[PDB]
């Protein structure tokens, strides 16, 4: 939960392009003009959610802090979604798509899981909600949280 100090000083040069008159606090008015500046049109209804979403203290701007703890929160989800994806790609031996009884096999011993015929294929029917006998991206998230 704790940031590094390149972590936070980077967040902080981040923070720097959206905050286009440097005051320290980021309005709707900058929010807009940076998305424009990407291609993007939003209404102003739309400019004052991202605002009012982010405003913890309802000043009506957004803050270094705010700013911090909102990618702090993406950076969190990013990586459990990035470990998730890396975990089934170790399963996924021949980076298929899906993860075999002979892959769950393999990989489950080679971490110090020796596990029975019959252990791996029940390991194998519980996640495979589909039943087409191989464990997909989402029936491996599904089983993971199962816990
Ligand atoms: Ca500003
Ligand atoms: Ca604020
Ligand atoms: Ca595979
Ligand atoms: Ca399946």
């Amino acid at each position: 939960d704790q940031l590094t100090d390149d972590q936070i000083s980077e967040f902080k040069e981040a923070f720097s392009l959206f905050d286009k008159d440097g005051d320290g606090c980021i309005t709707t008015k900058e929010l807009g003009t940076v998305m424009r500046s990407l291609g993007q049109n939003p209404t102003e209804a739309e400019l004052q959610d991202m605002i009012n979403e982010v405003d913890a203290d309802g000043n009506g701007t957004i803050d270094f802090p705010e700013f911090l703890n909102l990618m702090a929160r993406k950076m969190k989800d990013t990586d459990s979604e990035e470990e998730l994806k890396e975990a089934f790609r170790v399963f996924d031996k021949d980076q298929n798509g899906f993860i075999s009884a002979a892959e769950l096999r393999h990989v489950m011993t080679n971490l110090g899981e020796k596990l029975t015929d019959e252990e791996v294929d029940e390991m194998i029917r519980e996640a495979d909600v589909d039943g087409d006998g191989q464990i997909n991206y989402e029936e491996f998230v599904k089983v993971m949280m199962a816990k």
